[PDB]
């Protein structure tokens, strides 16, 4: 680390604190996370996992019996832009563009067997070009709180969930660029689960077999009939409702894959808009 000098702090998660950092030997700047053997032979194997929609994995440093992640630096995350664009919105290219970049680094991780498992604005990175790419793949697995874009699986306690929970999460965030609110804010677990039957109907066994043999499932759970997609996301025109009501399905084997939601005709008019970014 004597390699490093931080300039600032960028984030603060789960595993640890985010610096934006110069390396001193290369003179690159760079963003540094701060954080088991199993640990160390997973994120070593994240580091080979290299996409266009991926943030880079630079560097693993085990010195001292600490670990750092060295990340390639990019300039701003989507919450800070979705910010920022929240009188105008966000234009609609530009969200398509995103999302379809989105699906391209979820579909090839998936190729991989990674999950995300934990995707938020916070860690969807933006640059001055027009790309967009995920962080922290594959380091929820490797190490063994908003729960705004949690996968309704997860909320009713199944262990072994699958690539579809990073479908949930990434409709939500859809769902947010193109309303600039929140899908489903919810701020306890049942307050999130509540939330998300208010809106698409408690799930019941016709449209999610064995969801009421679900860990957490209770029967005395409140039965809320389903809202209409165009009550959910206006303006978003037909295509992207349809696009949005496969990545938000119940069940998760009925749950668009990233390759699948590629070919819909949502994304037939798709182009690369450069975004208007203050740095
Ligand atoms: C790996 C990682 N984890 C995080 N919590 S941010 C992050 C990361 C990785 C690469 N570039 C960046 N840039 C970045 C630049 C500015 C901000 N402002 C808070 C807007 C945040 C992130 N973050």
């Amino acid at each position: 680390m004597e390699n490093f000098q931080k300039v600032e702090k960028i984030g603060e998660g789960t595993y640890g604190v985010v610096y934006k950092a110069r390396n001193k030997l290369t003179g690159e700047v760079v963003a540094l996370k701060k954080i088991p053997s199993t640990a160390i032979r997973e994120i070593s194997l994240l580091k080979e996992l290299n996409h266009p929609n991926i943030v880079k994995l630079l560097d693993v440093i085990h010195t001292e019996n600490k670990l750092y992640l060295v990340f390639e630096f990019l300039h701003q995350d989507l919450k800070k832009f979705m910010d920022a664009s929240a009188l105008t919105g966000i234009p609609l290219p530009l969200i398509k563009s995103y999302l379809f970049q989105l699906l391209q680094g979820l579909a090839f991780c998936h190729s991989h067997r990674v999950l995300h498992r934990d995707l938020k604005p916070q860690n969807l990175l933006i640059n001055t070009e027009g790309a967009i790419k995920l962080a922290d793949f594959g380091l929820a697995r490797a190490f063994g709180v908003t729960l705004w874009y949690r996968a309704p699986e997860i909320l009713l306690g199944c262990k072994y969930y699958s690539t579809a929970v990073d479908i949930w999460s990434l409709g939500c965030i859809f769902a947010e660029m193109v309303t600039r609110r929140a899908l489903f804010p919810g701020d306890s677990e049942i307050d999130q689960l509540f939330r998300i039957f208010r809106t698409l109907g408690t799930p019941d066994e016709v449209v999610w077999p064995g969801v009421t043999s679900m860990p957490d499932y209770k029967p005395s759970f409140p039965k809320w009939a389903r809202q209409d997609f165009s009550k959910v996301v206006p303006p978003l025109d037909e295509d992207g409702r349809s696009l949005l009501s496969q990545m938000l399905h119940y069940d998760p084997n009925k749950r668009i894959s990233a390759k699948a939601a590629l070919a819909h005709p949502f994304f037939q008019d798709v182009t690369k808009p450069v975004p208007h970014l203050r740095l």
